[PDB]
């Protein structure tokens, strides 16, 4: 007897006429749907180039560089003809009719593999499709053509980056996955920080500076990504209108609601209206989203007579308060068409008026099923994108966890709205979908717990909005199959711990304790440090909170008895001690390192008394002293 013999086939680089006829051909999320086999298979080897014109140039090179990382082959981009053992890409604008603003065809053959879009977009998500098939261990793919294009035009996630702050670091790989996953829609509702004196009692954390929101749109615009803001109004106001008291609605007795715009107040709605101009500057996109859920959530319009007697002066007798509600979304419509933006809004805005009626030219997107059902939205015309609560996280409420997997087995698809409340999926003005990922009490999970748990969800919707089928017997074998893919490059090469778990010297915590400081990793890429002197471990744990998260510029760390860092988001009850005493550790370009509570994503840093924040204008850190604020107000 004699062993196995098992070697490696080692194949030939380039096409070859033979293959086995079921080879697998590896899988891609979203599928390219109605593969046609060809003869033979085509191999990734020494030699391969990626070719294309001068114009593709920079796709070629990205995508050179980045099948040598996977694949171990140095693959070079080039220019000229291809041969057999090259992936060419090829723009071809005459083929909108059977490939659109966004679709793409494999060829693989004896020409090599072959990317064909209408448009460079087109191109680029091809290149997607080669990158997922390579980066699986095969390098030989079965020969053929397929072409594929999404069924809806928007394919994303709400990314509520509101009161607390997702790092800059966490927004560019998320746009990253999404430019994997062929998603093409982010809703970020977030804060710019405001910088003209009538809105900059504003800038309270958390806030994106100009700078950081360019940085990530051109980005996100590279990938083929709208990044639509949100300011949301007149409700959900208080990160907004805490500081501006004049801006805020009282009810019958007086009482004032910093989340309530008073939307009777012209200069309340002219701040709106200036917000919307600080966005313009950095937005390239031609939306806006105002929001408009839960304006009187927790409480009535009976409560707000002045929005009564308002509306009767507005918009005449017999108007009512839901009259004004929907004139301030109509008169933020005008608004916004004035400078050539298209206005979205959230379904639980579509309320039941009388002498006012809602602009039809506002896109809804629709997640509350209690409200107007959507066959009513069709029948009366409106633009829809599904934002069911189904596609729903929260790091706090468990009610919104998404269960891929459901969704998958009991047939959900886009034209599936809240409430499994189906519509016609080929309804003309249905957009497409999208998850929502919301913070609400902010502690239970840190970011980079969101990242993990969003995976199985995000191929989901990703497949859904783009295939709408499923070729999967089952989510199981989706999932097997959505694992193996794997990551893009962006997210497997990002350094989530920089530095090795050890014994430092941290000059800048002096203040705190002469050190050194044992630091230990976690399973969510933060690190736990412990002070040698005391055996406590530093913790941001005190000061003003939003969503139980403190946000106050220039609190200050302090030592607590060491939480059990090393358990998963399971343990909520005691979610607070573990997760204020988590620290992302970042190095600069080049070399030097940066401290940020993992839960703030604000930066440690000697106070200098000159910092300028409006929550400094009434509490200041001792000078001196080490304690958090935004990277902007310490980048000396
Ligand atoms: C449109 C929407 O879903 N509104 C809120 C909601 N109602 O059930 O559910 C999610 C999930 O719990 C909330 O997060 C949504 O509210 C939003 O909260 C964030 C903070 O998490 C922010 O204030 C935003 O303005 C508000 O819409």
């Amino acid at each position: 007897h004699h062993s196995s013999g098992l070697v490696p086939r080692g194949s030939h680089m380039g096409y070859s006429a033979t293959a086995p006829v079921n080879l697998t051909r590896p899988a891609t999320v979203p599928s390219m749907d109605g593969w046609t086999d060809g003869t033979g298979a085509w191999t990734l080897g020494e030699g391969t180039r990626v070719v294309s014109s001068d114009a593709l140039a920079a796709r070629a090179q990205s995508l050179a560089s980045e099948l040598t990382k996977f694949t171990d082959v140095d693959i070079k981009a080039a220019t000229g003809s291809a041969t057999g053992k090259d992936i060419s890409l090829t723009l071809d604008a005459s083929k909108k009719a059977e490939l659109g603003d966004e679709g793409f065809k494999l060829n693989i053959g004896s020409k090599g593999l072959e990317v064909i879009g209408a448009t460079d977009i087109g191109v680029f998500y091809g290149t997607r499709s080669v990158s997922q098939m390579l980066r699986q261990g095969q390098l030989t793919l079965p020969a053929g053509t397929v072409a594929t294009k999404p069924k809806y035009k928007e394919r994303g996630a709400t990314l509520c980056a509101c009161q607390i702050n997702i790092s800059t670091d966490w927004i560019d790989r998320f746009l990253s996955d999404m430019a994997d996953l062929r998603l093409n829609y982010v809703l970020l509702e977030m804060k710019l920080k405001p910088e003209e004196d009538n809105t900059k009692k504003a800038a309270t954390w958390s806030y994106y500076t100009r700078d950081d929101v360019k940085k990530f749109v051109k980005k996100a615009n590279n990938y083929g990504i709208d990044v639509i803001p949100e300011i949301n109004s007149p409700g959900h106001m208080n990160v907004w209108l805490e500081n501006y008291p004049e801006y805020q609605l009282a009810d019958n007795s007086g009482r004032k609601d910093p989340n309530k715009l008073d939307i009777s107040n012209p200069e309340a709605v002219k701040f709106y209206k200036t917000l919307i101009d600080e966005y313009d500057g950095v937005f390239t996109t031609k939306y806006w989203h105002m929001g408009a859920d839960e304006y009187m959530i927790g409480t009535s319009f009976d409560n707000y007579s002045k929005l009564k007697t308002f509306a009767e002066k507005q918009y005449g007798a017999g108007a009512t308060p839901n009259d004004a509600f929907t004139g301030f979304i109509n008169d933020i419509d005008k608004y916004v068409k004035a400078k050539g933006k298209q206005l979205r809004i959230w379904n639980d805005g579509i309320v039941n008026t009388k002498n006012v009626s809602l602009n039809k030219d506002i896109v809804i997107e629709y997640w509350y099923g209690a409200g107007r059902k959507p066959q009513e939205l069709v029948q009366d015309g409106y633009t829809l994108m599904n934002a069911t609560q189904a596609l729903y996280w929260s790091r706090s409420a468990q009610v919104y966890k998404v269960n891929a997997a459901r969704l998958y087995n009991n047939n959900w698809n886009v034209g599936t709205f809240d409430g499994g409340r189906q519509i016609d999926k080929n309804y003309d003005k249905l957009t497409g979908a999208k998850v929502s990922i919301w913070p609400d009490s902010s502690y239970f999970q840190t970011e980079n717990e969101v990242e993990k748990e969003i995976f199985d969800g995000m191929r989901f919707i990703s497949q859904m909005t783009w295939s709408d089928s499923r070729p999967w017997a089952t989510w199981n074998d989706m999932k097997a199959d959505i694992d193996k893919i794997g990551y893009p490059l962006d997210i497997r090469e990002y350094d989530y711990t920089p530095v090795d778990a050890g014994i430092y010297d941290i000059p800048q915590l002096k203040s705190i304790s002469k050190g050194p400081w044992e630091l230990i990793t976690t399973p969510d890429g933060y690190y736990q440090m412990k002070d040698t002197v005391s055996g406590k471990c530093l913790a941001l744990f005190t000061g003003s909170k939003h969503l139980d998260v403190v946000t106050q510029v220039g609190a200050r760390p302090e030592l607590r008895n060491c939480a059990d860092v090393s358990v998963g988001q399971d343990q909520r009850n005691t979610a607070n001690e573990r997760n204020t005493q988590k620290w992302q550790i970042r190095a600069d370009k080049d070399g030097k390192y940066t401290i940020s509570p993992a839960l703030t994503q604000q930066r440690l840093a000697i106070a200098t008394g000159n910092e300028q924040n409006i929550d400094l204008e009434t509490h200041r850190p001792a000078a001196g002293t080490v304690a958090q604020f935004p990277a902007d107000l310490v980048s000396d």
